[PDB]
């Protein structure tokens, strides 16, 4: 991964690619406060989350993904969450399929 | 009114409600594709999340610890997915924001 690979990046967050895509445009929204799953997050949480989820449309539409697109998030084995770090995935550039998963 | 979820939320539709208060509802999918699956929607009615605005940034974040306590009381401790669908490619088919929640299975990658 290159420094270019972070798409944005302000006090509250990080948005990068992600290195093992499952779409043609695939990245990654993340706290730089370490809530380790969102089944921990808190009521404190609450702008930053509203933030997170801002901050993935934004660059959303930056990275033209006008046609859609989806947002996922996953919590613990079942939701076969992969990093033990909040993460928004922001896939798109394709027709995502359904179930999801 | 701009959809079916419209009729749900001023209750001329009803549904099984799991939570409700003055900025959403709470309410199970009547098409799982989990053992559990409900969806959270505000009452604002956001058509998508493409054309949420800086203003929703409180409701947008109070939807998602909705979303948490609500897997929690719905014995989703083993993890769960949290899906928003955004237009066409997204697979979007109801023009009302809302976040689904997935649990009690084993969830797959990719998300579809
Ligand atoms: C009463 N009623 N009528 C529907 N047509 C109806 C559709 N849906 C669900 O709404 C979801 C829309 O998700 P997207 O396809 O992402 O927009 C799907 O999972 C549908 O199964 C519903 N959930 C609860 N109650 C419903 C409906
Ligand atoms: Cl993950």
């Amino acid at each position: 991964s290159l420094p270019a690979d972070i798409l944005y990046e302000d006090q509250q967050c990080l948005v990068f690619r992600d290195v093992a895509p499952q779409a043609p445009v695939h990245f990654l929204v993340i706290p730089k406060k370490p809530i380790p799953r969102i089944s921990q997050a808190e009521e404190e949480d609450q702008q930053l989350l509203g933030h997170l989820l801002l901050v993935a449309k934004q660059t959303a539409k930056a990275e033209g993904l006008g046609d859609g697109y989806r947002l996922v998030i996953n919590d613990g084995k079942l939701g076969a969450q992969s990093v033990y770090h909040l993460h928004i995935h922001v896939l798109g550039g394709r027709q995502l399929q359904w179930p999801p998963g």
